[PDB]
C-alpha cells in the first residue's frame, strides 16, 4: 500500500522501489535491474528491505541474495531450496508477468548517481523525457537540501546594532557563503530548553568580520544565540514541467472585451495569442513591457480569474505596484508564506477566500483555479517550481513571461563548468530553441547608447530602441593587478576613474556595480559611491553608473550577468574592461592612459 506503485520509468504496477535512491523510486522488475546490474545502487525496498535476514550477516547486494520462502538469505545463509532474487534481467516482486521496461535507463541511472557538481549534470536535467526531469528536479533539490546540513552553526559573538553582528563560526566545519540565497533559522536557550526565534539572512560589511542581518521577527538579538542553516524536506513533484500544448482556433477559456484603455492597443496583437494557446511564452528584454503586458491581460479579459506568480517575493510584489494602479484594489487578494522573508505583503483579514486577481509566490501557492496564470521571472525559476506551479493550478491558459539574458537560479552545488540559458528549466529551452513567442521591444527606460550595444552579437539579435544616443561612450584596454577575501579585489582598475571623469560636476549621484563582492566594497573608501550589485540590481531604475571588470574569469565577462548590468541605467554609462577580444561586439569608442588627469 506504500510499498506498491508505478515504476517511474515504464510505469508498469511494482512492489520494488531502490533504496540507495534518495527519492526511493518505485521501480518495476525490468528497470529495478536494469539499473542496479550496473550502478552502485544495490538496495532494494519492498515491505521489507533485500537483505540477509540471517542475525549476525551483513550482506545488502541484492544481486547476491536468494529468496528463502518469505524472507532473503546470502548464498552462505542460504535454505536448501531458493532462488535468486536476480534472474534473468529481472529482480524479483509482483507483476513480473506484466511489466514492460524501458530504453530510458541509461539516464535515469545517470542522473540518479551524479552529484549535481557539474554542468553537465544539469544538463541531463532538462534534455531528459519529461518524467525523468521530475525525478532529477526532486533528486537535485533534496540533495542541497541535505548538503545544508554540512555547513557549521554560526552563534553570536557580539550585537553591535540594529544591523549588525559578529559571528563566531563552528570550528572544524565549513561555513556557507553570506547571502540571501542562504536563509538561517535563529536560536536561543534558556537554563533548561532551545527555543526558535526567527530567520534571518547575512551580509558582509566594509570594516571587519562584522556582518549585516535582517530578519523576520524584530526579535533583538543576544550574545550566545546562534545559527542553523536549516534542511527542508522536499516534496514529490506530479504535475509536468510543462503541459502539453493545445493550438486553437478561436478563443478559448474566458470572454474578452470591447473596452481596453487605448495604451494598450500595441499588445492587443500578442493577448491574441494567449487565447490562441494552452501556454505561451514572451519575451522578454528589461525595461520592459512585461511588467505592464502582465497587468492588460486582466482589463481585456475583464472576467478572468487571474493568478499572477513568480519565485521573487521581490517581484510578485511588484507586479501589485504596476497593478493597484490600473486594476480594483478591492476585488484582488495578495498572500503570504510560512514566514516573511523580510517584509512583505499582504490583504483583507478574517481571509477566505480569494476570486478575481491573486498574488502569490510559488512556495506560497494553494490549490486553485485559474482562467490565466502568470509566471513572472521564469529565468529565475526551476522545474521544480514548474511542476509546483503546474500542480497547485488548474489553469486554461499560462503565460510566462522572462527573458534568459537576464540572471538564473542559484545553484548552490554547481561549482564547475557553466549553464547556458537553454537548460535553466523546461521554458528557457523553448525560448532558446523554438524562439520565443511573441518577442517585445520597445525600450522605455535606457538610451540608445547601449540599447544597439546589447542589440548586437551579444544575446538578442534584433531589438531596437525609443530614446537615442543621448548619452557618452567608453573604452578602456589596460589591466591591472589583483589581490586574491576569497573574491578578488582590483583597486588599480578601479584606480582609472578616480580622478579622470571625477571632473562631472552634479553628474555624481552615481551608482557602481562591478562584478565581485571585494571590489564592491572599496567603492566606499576610495571614490565614495553608492553601491550595489548585479544580483540587486533588477527592476530598479538609474542613472549614472560605472563597471570595472576584472582579469576575466569570465564569470565576470558572463554575458547575461553583464546585460542585467548594462542595462540598469537611464542617463550614463562607463564601461572599463580587460578585453582583449570582448570589444568586438561592445560597440563604442576606445580611449587611453596618459590622458586622464
Ligand atoms: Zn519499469
Ligand atoms: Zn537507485
Ligand atoms: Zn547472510
Amino acid at each position: 500500500n506504500s510499498a506498491v506503485g508505478a515504476c517511474v520509468l515504464c510505469n508498469s504496477q511494482t512492489s520494488l522501489r531502490c533504496g540507495a535512491c534518495i527519492r526511493r523510486p518505485f521501480l518495476c522488475c525490468k528497470c529495478c535491474y536494469d539499473h542496479v546490474i550496473s550502478t552502485s545502487h544495490k538496495l532494494v525496498l519492498s515491505v521489507n528491505p533485500y537483505v540477509c535476514n540471517a542475525p549476525g550477516c551483513d550482506v545488502t547486494d541484492v544481486t547476491q541474495l536468494y529468496l528463502g520462502g518469505m524472507s532473503y538469505y546470502c548464498k552462505s545463509h542460504k535454505p536448501p531450496i531458493s532462488f535468486p532474487l536476480c534472474a534473468n534481467g529481472q529482480v524479483f516482486g509482483l507483476y513480473k508477468n506484466t511489466c514492460v521496461g524501458s530504453d530510458n535507463v541509461t539516464d535515469f541511472n545517470a542522473i540518479a548517481t551524479c552529484d549535481w557538481t557539474n554542468a553537465g549534470d544539469y544538463i541531463l536535467a532538462n534534455t531528459c523525457t519529461e518524467r525523468l526531469k521530475l525525478f532529477a528536479a526532486e533528486t537535485l533539490k533534496a540533495t542541497e537540501e541535505t548538503f545544508k546540513l554540512s555547513y557549521g552553526i554560526a552563534t553570536v559573538r557580539e550585537v553591535l546594532s540594529d544591523r549588525e553582528l559578529h559571528l563566531s563560526w563552528e570550528v572544524g566545519k565549513p561555513r556557507p557563503p553570506l547571502n540571501r540565497n542562504y536563509v538561517f533559522t535563529g536560536y536561543r536557550v534558556t537554563k533548561n530548553s532551545k527555543v526558535q526565534i526567527g530567520e534571518y539572512t547575512f551580509e558582509k560589511g566594509d570594516y571587519g568580520d562584522a556582518v549585516v542581518y535582517r530578519g523576520t521577527t524584530t526579535y533583538k538579538l543576544n550574545v550566545g544565540d546562534y545559527f542553523v542553516l536549516t534542511s527542508h524536506t522536499v516534496m514529490p513533484l506530479s504535475a509536468p514541467t510543462l503541459v502539453p500544448q493545445e493550438h486553437y482556433v478561436r478563443i478559448t477559456g474566458l470572454y474578452p472585451t470591447l473596452n481596453i484603455s487605448d495604451e494598450f492597443s500595441s499588445n492587443v496583437a500578442n493577448y491574441q495569442k494567449v487565447g490562441m494557446q494552452k501556454y505561451s511564452t514572451l519575451q522578454g528584454p528589461p525595461g520592459t513591457g512585461k511588467s505592464h503586458f502582465a497587468i492588460g491581460l486582466a482589463l481585456y479579459y475583464p472576467s478572468a480569474r487571474i493568478v499572477y506568480t513568480a519565485c521573487s517575493h521581490a517581484a510578485v510584489d511588484a507586479l501589485c505596484e504596476k497593478a493597484l494602479k490600473y486594476l480594483p484594489i478591492d476585488k484582488c487578494s495578495r498572500i503570504i508564506p510560512a514566514r516573511a522573508r523580510v517584509e512583505c505583503f499582504d490583504k483583507f483579514k478574517v481571509n477566505s477566500t480569494l476570486e478575481q486577481y491573486v498574488f502569490c509566490t510559488v512556495n506560497a501557492l494553494p490549490e486553485t483555479t485559474a482562467d490565466i496564470v502568470v509566471f513572472d521571472e521564469i529565468s529565475m525559476a526551476t522545474n521544480y517550481d514548474l511542476s509546483v506551479v503546474n500542480a497547485r493550478l488548474r489553469a486554461k491558459h499560462y503565460v510566462y513571461i522572462g527573458d534568459p539574458a537576464q540572471l538564473p537560479a542559484p545553484r548552490t552545488l554547481l561549482t564547475k563548468g557553466t549553464l547556458e540559458p537553454e537548460y535553466f528549466n523546461s521554458v528557457c529551452r523553448l525560448m532558446k530553441t523554438i524562439g520565443p513567442d511573441m518577442f517585445l521591444g520597445t525600450c522605455r527606460r535606457c538610451p540608445a547608447e547601449i540599447v544597439d550595444t546589447v542589440s548586437a552579437l551579444v544575446y538578442d539579435n534584433k531589438l531596437k530602441a525609443h530614446k537615442d544616443k543621448s548619452a557618452q561612450c567608453f573604452k578602456m584596454f589596460y589591466k591591472g593587478v589583483i589581490t586574491h577575501v576569497s573574491s578578488a579585489i582590483n583597486r588599480p582598475q578601479i584606480g582609472v576613474v578616480r580622478e579622470f571623469l571625477t571632473r562631472n560636476p552634479a553628474w555624481r549621484k552615481a551608482v557602481f556595480i562591478s562584478p565581485y563582492n571585494s571590489q564592491n566594497a572599496v567603492a566606499s573608501k576610495i571614490l565614495g559611491l553608492p553601491t550595489q550589485t548585479v544580483d540587486s540590481s533588477q527592476g530598479s531604475e538609474y542613472d549614472y553608473v560605472i563597471f570595472t571588470q576584472t582579469t576575466e574569469t569570465a564569470h565576470s565577462c558572463n554575458v547575461n550577468r553583464f546585460n542585467v548590468a548594462i542595462t540598469r541605467a537611464k542617463i550614463g554609462i562607463l564601461c572599463i574592461m580587460s578585453d582583449r577580444d570582448l570589444y568586438d561586439k561592445l560597440q563604442f569608442t576606445s580611449l587611453e592612459i596618459p590622458r586622464r588627469n
